[PDB]
């Protein structure tokens, strides 16, 4: 007779990794690529040449 | 009658290498390559983003 693995299985120790698992983040293309103004006003008026 | 090489065997001179032929060692590639974490109880448990 002899104490087993499964006879010391409730005193065993646990560890738990301190991070966790993720793939790495990224933003928007558009805001990276685009140029952009600040709007203070919900609407920005455009006046484009026509003819 | 004359001296062989036989009848001075006795008196004969002894050399020897002063290392042993053997091949080069290596290390494995899975302790070379990736990276590790100090174990402290047996099994560890990860937490991994799902979605």
């Amino acid at each position: 007779a002899d104490i087993s693995r499964a006879d010391a299985l409730a005193l065993l120790a646990t560890q738990e990794l301190d991070s966790i698992i993720k793939p790495e983040t990224s933003g928007s293309a558009a805001l990276a690529a685009f140029r952009s103004i600040r709007m203070s006003a919900g609407t920005v008026s455009m006046p484009v040449l026509a003819a």
